[PDB]
């Protein structure tokens, strides 16, 4: 059986595309959407999504992407030569295992109480910078600054570049102009290469550790590609999870807000389920013809999965935050081989940032909220609040 045709917003703009994406999951478990003049398959039924994420015949190597998707400014049209270096999310099999293993030998000994106390020290400083200022946009004043400040110190980037990097990735991930996206992607690659080949303006951190001393040798090219990947993924979605968690707390009476360590952990989990920063993740390609739920996915087919629809049943709807659910059964970090490597980091930062704000402004309220989203990324750009007093 062939998958029927539905419609998702493919270009980013100032709207919340959530009702359009959940409406396309109602078409069929597998659907075909118009994308870049051709079509793309998407899995929408939750269990069918969970099997697609693990499918042995759905690969992600850059040798499989057809030419009509390799457009400059987009991820698939921005990869390097796979023989020189591959990014972790776009490798398969033993290639992926080596890249993932080398990334996990970084920063030994990794103690999360150390990671967290530094997350806490930065959350306090931005809460103070906030208190040093009646409506407040907590997105631009809090949720944006925290994950950026940590990943820069963790990577060891020079403090001068931190103010400029937010504006570069903003274009790569949310602009609707392809030339601007092609320029911002090249600007990041050219800056990363300058830092790796000449590590003088860098602080000791992750990057200098990859350029250090048998079988765990990281080439200069892999150091650049992996650093680029970690700048693209290292803070943007973490800030979207922080703001999304705060939105659901600020909109409720202070009594219904989490206070315990357990309720804060369950709160950030339910925010991941309801507001996936990646409503659809990265691309996969059928190495053989596949049937999923009676629907055909032909060979070489580009396939995506509806994480926003897999996180909900047929009953929920776009606004379905339930503190009792605690995000049980969400697929927002992926599953299996390519499960998010920075999931523990994004959780601990979301948990610390959400608790830090609620302990500092116990009488905060929302009192509008604007989104920026496409079918593959979703974020709040203002969350206007009224903070009250400490
Ligand atoms: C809450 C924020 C985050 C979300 C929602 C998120 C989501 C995801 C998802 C869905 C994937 C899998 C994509 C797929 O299978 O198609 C993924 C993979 C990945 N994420 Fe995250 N992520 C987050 C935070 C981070 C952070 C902070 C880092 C880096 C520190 C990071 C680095 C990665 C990497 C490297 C991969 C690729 C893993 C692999 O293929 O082996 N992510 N992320
Ligand atoms: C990932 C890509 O990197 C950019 N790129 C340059 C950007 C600026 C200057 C030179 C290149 C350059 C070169 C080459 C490749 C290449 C070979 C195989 C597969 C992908 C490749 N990409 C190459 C590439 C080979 N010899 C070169 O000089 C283009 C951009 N469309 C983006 O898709
Ligand atoms: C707008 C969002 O980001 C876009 N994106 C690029 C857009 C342009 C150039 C490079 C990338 C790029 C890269 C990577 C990821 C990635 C890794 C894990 C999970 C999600 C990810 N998204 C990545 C990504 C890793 N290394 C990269 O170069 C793709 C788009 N589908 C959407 O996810």
């Amino acid at each position: 059986a062939e998958a029927p045709e539905a419609h998702m917003p493919t270009d980013p703009g100032p709207f919340d595309c959530m009702p359009e994406l959940l409406a396309a999951a109602r078409v069929a478990p597998v659907v075909r959407i118009p994308y870049l003049g051709r079509h793309a398959w998407v899995v929408c039924d939750p269990e069918l999504v969970r099997t697609a994420l693990t499918h042995p015949l759905l690969a992600k190597d850059v040798t499989l992407v057809p030419d009509w998707m390799r457009k400059p400014g987009l991820m698939l049209g921005s990869q390097p030569d796979p023989e020189f270096a591959r990014t972790m999310i776009m490798s398969d099999g033993a290639h992926h295992a080596r890249i993932r293993r080398l990334h996990a030998s970084i920063l030994s000994p990794r103690n999360t109480e150390r990671w967290g106390e530094r997350v806490e020290a930065k959350v306090g400083g931005f809460l103070d910078e906030l208190e040093a200022s009646a409506e407040v946009n907590v997105v631009t004043a809090y949720t944006h600054r925290i994950p950026l400040a940590f990943i820069s110190e963790m990577l060891g980037l020079p403090l001068e570049a931190e103010r400029r990097l937010r504006s570069i990735t903003d274009v790569i991930l949310y602009s609707d102009d392809y030339p601007a996206r092609g320029a911002a992607v090249g600007a990041l690659y050219g800056a990363v290469e300058s830092w790796v080949r000449d590590p003088a303006p860098l602080r000791e951190g992750v990057i200098t550790d990859l350029l250090a001393p048998p079988e765990d040798q990281v080439t200069e090219g892999e150091a650049i590609v992996w650093t680029f990947a970690m700048i693209i993924t290292g803070y943007e979605t973490t800030g979207s999870l922080i703001s999304a968690s705060l939105f659901e707390a600020l909109r409720r009476p202070p009594e219904e807000r989490p206070r315990t360590d357990e309720e804060i952990k369950g709160w950030v989990e339910e925010a991941l389920r309801v507001h996936p920063p990646f409503p659809h993740p990265t691309w996969r390609f059928a190495t053989e013809d596949i049937d999923l739920g009676g629907y055909l996915i032909p060979e070489g087919a580009p396939v995506q999965v509806n994480l926003a629809a897999a996180n909900r049943g047929p009953e929920e709807g776009p606004d379905c935050f339930t503190p009792e659910r605690q995000g049980r059964g969400h697929l927002s970090f992926g599953l299996g081989m390519h499960y998010c490597i920075g999931a523990s980091l994004a959780r601990l930062e979301a948990q610390i940032a959400l608790r830090g704000f609620l302990r500092r402004f116990p009488e905060a309220r929302l009192s509008g909220v604007e989104w920026e989203s496409e079918w593959m990324i979703r974020r709040m750009i203002v969350l206007p609040a009224e903070v009250g007093l400490e």
